[PDB]
């Protein structure tokens, strides 16, 4: 139907890698290793966004069985990364760094006017050099105005990166421990924020707490957010010293 339509013969399934659909590892005619997904929202959203910190689409074929052919990453999901032989040895600047990636890719995704809705450690993907991409376009995650109201924007984004910083600087640890859903939309409305992770500067849990502001439009950008986490060791935390985690 459009220029991102491809022969199907030209693509080869190798290994399966999740189900829900299923996403497959490839290759593209013989030369590109691909990721493909056995629905078409999101294809047309990524139609749209060329950046590289977001998953790229490389093609698409529109007679069932549907594919959607894109860019392969190779270590798997964020949360997974953390939470695997990884997570013991990440240290706050390369958390840092991780979470500098993502808001680059957001700010783009700020820049072209769109809105992402489910970020979260789960919804990136990691390659090899530690570059991680936003991808996949959750109460705990969830600004308030969203859960409550389908308020869903760019600041409602924002409020899940601040929940996302939580993910790295723990690890891997489901936000708000030891409280079900219920509970944290409850005590979230009154006013209730999650405390500094341990080890964690007080500079880094501030900048969360900034993301997590009642009111939507005193959040920061997601361009704040990347200038600041960029220049983290030089221009907010100058004397860092590891500690037993980070
Ligand atoms: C948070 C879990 C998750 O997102 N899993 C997941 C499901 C479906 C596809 C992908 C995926 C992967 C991917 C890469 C590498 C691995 N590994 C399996 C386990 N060994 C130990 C390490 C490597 C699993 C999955 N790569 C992908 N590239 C692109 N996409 C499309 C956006 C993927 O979905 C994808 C991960």
């Amino acid at each position: 139907k459009d220029a991102w339509e491809i022969p199907r013969e030209s693509l080869r399934l190798e290994v399966k890698l999740g189900q829900g659909g299923e996403v497959w590892m490839g290759t593209w005619n013989g030369t590109t290793r691909v990721a493909i997904k056995t629905f078409l929202q999101e294809a047309q959203v990524m139609k749209k966004l060329r950046h590289e910190k977001l998953v790229q689409l490389y093609a698409v074929v529109s007679e069932e069985p549907i594919y959607i052919v894109m860019e392969y990453m190779s270590k798997g999901c964020l949360l997974d990364f953390l939470k695997g032989e990884m997570g013991k040895y990440l240290r706050l600047p390369q958390l840092v760094d991780m979470a500098a990636q993502i808001a680059s890719g957001m700010a783009y995704v700020e820049r072209m006017n769109y809105v992402h809705r489910d970020l979260r450690a789960a919804n990136i993907l990691v390659g090899e050099n530690l570059v991680c991409k936003v991808a996949d376009f959750p109460i705990k995650w969830t600004a308030p105005e969203a859960a409550l109201y389908g308020r869903f924007t760019i600041k409602s984004d924002v409020w899940s990166f601040g929940i996302l910083l939580t993910e790295l600087t723990t690890k891997g640890r489901v936000p708000y421990p030891g409280m079900v859903n219920r509970e944290v939309l409850d005590q979230v409305e009154r006013g209730y924020r999650m405390p500094c992770p341990p080890e964690c500067p007080e500079s880094l849990h501030d900048l969360m707490c900034q993301c997590w502001r009642k009111d939507p439009e005193e959040r920061p950008t997601f361009e704040y957010l990347q200038a600041f986490l960029e220049d983290y060791f030089t221009s907010t935390e100058p004397q860092y010293q590891p500690g037993e985690n980070l």
